[PDB]
């Protein structure tokens, strides 16, 4: 029994929690044990959910937080009907204005480390790339950062919000260590 684990619980909206759960089990991992984990990947789902909230209403199809087999079921109908290049790695959301899937990631360090760590991981190159970090900076492929301002400040803000969150509790050197 954490106090992390008791942390994301009243932290985040419970649909969030229970998906973040199914996440894990999926690959193993227990929740009352990676518990920086587990709090990462609430995070990296609401990130995603509020980006989508981003577009033109039918702008995004929304990979994250399926089921495993139904995400890649729903990027092969993509890939299938619009010829774009099947990933190897799972991606968050597909745009369908610009065409192109995007994988958002959240990142406790320098931002250009992390875009640099997942653009050689992707290795799809058709992938576009959207970090953020607990800081409030930014970074996307090719400087396109896709959503107007005011949809990505939120983000920023809301990411800062948890930052405090955490280290009112104590709780933040860690997470940010555990990275
Ligand atoms: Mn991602």
């Amino acid at each position: 029994g954490s106090h992390m684990e008791d942390f994301v619980r009243q932290c985040f909206n419970p649909m969030i929690v229970e998906l973040a759960e199914k996440a894990m089990k999926e690959y193993g991992e227990d929740p009352k044990i990676e518990t920086n984990k587990f709090a990462a990947i609430c995070t990296h789902l609401e990130v995603c959910f509020m980006y989508s909230d981003g577009g033109s209403k039918h702008r995004f199809e929304i990979i994250e937080g399926r089921d495993r087999i139904m995400a890649w079921t729903v990027v092969n109908s993509i890939c299938n009907t619009t010829g774009v290049e099947k990933p190897k790695f799972l991606p968050d959301l597909y745009d369908y204005k610009e065409n192109r899937f995007i994988d958002i990631g959240v990142t406790r360090r320098e931002v250009h480390i992390y875009y640099l760590e997942k653009a050689n991981k992707i290795k799809s190159e058709k992938t576009h790339i959207h970090i953020f970090s607990f800081t409030g900076e930014e970074m996307a492929t090719k400087a396109d950062y896709t959503l107007d301002e005011e949809s990505r400040a939120r983000i920023k803000t809301r990411l800062f919000t948890i930052r405090q969150e955490m280290a009112s509790r104590s709780l933040w050197d860690s997470f940010r260590q555990s990275e």
